[PDB]
C-alpha cells in the first residue's frame, strides 16, 4: 500500500496550463527555503525548475509513465523524459 510522498519520489507534476510534467520530491538544502504546509518542493526534469505543489497535483511515475511519458514540444520536456528515465536522482544544479 502508499506511504505519503517523501524526497527522491518520481512523479509527472501537474501545473495549469502545461503537460503533466516528469519531476521528483526534493529535499530541502540545509539553509534553503522550505515550502509551504502540505506543499513539496517539486524539481521539474528538463526546465530544472522548482514549484511547490501538493499531492492532488503529483502523479507516481511507475503508475503514470504509459500515460504521460511521450515526447511534448515544450521546452525542455524531452530532455526532462531522458532524466527522469536514465539518471533522475542526479544532481542538475
Amino acid at each position: 500500500m502508499p506511504h505519503a510522498f517523501k524526497p527522491g519520489d518520481l512523479v509527472f507534476a501537474k501545473m495549469k496550463g502545461y503537460p503533466h510534467w516528469p519531476a521528483r520530491i526534493d529535499d530541502i538544502a540545509d539553509g534553503a527555503v522550505k515550502p509551504p504546509p502540505n506543499k513539496y518542493p517539486i524539481f521539474f526534469f528538463g526546465t530544472h525548475e522548482t514549484a511547490f505543489l501538493g499531492p492532488k497535483d503529483l502523479f507516481p511515475y511507475d503508475k503514470s509513465k504509459d500515460k504521460y511519458g511521450k515526447p511534448n514540444k515544450r521546452k525542455g520536456f524531452n530532455e526532462g523524459l531522458w532524466e527522469i528515465q536514465n539518471n533522475p536522482h542526479a544532481s542538475y544544479s
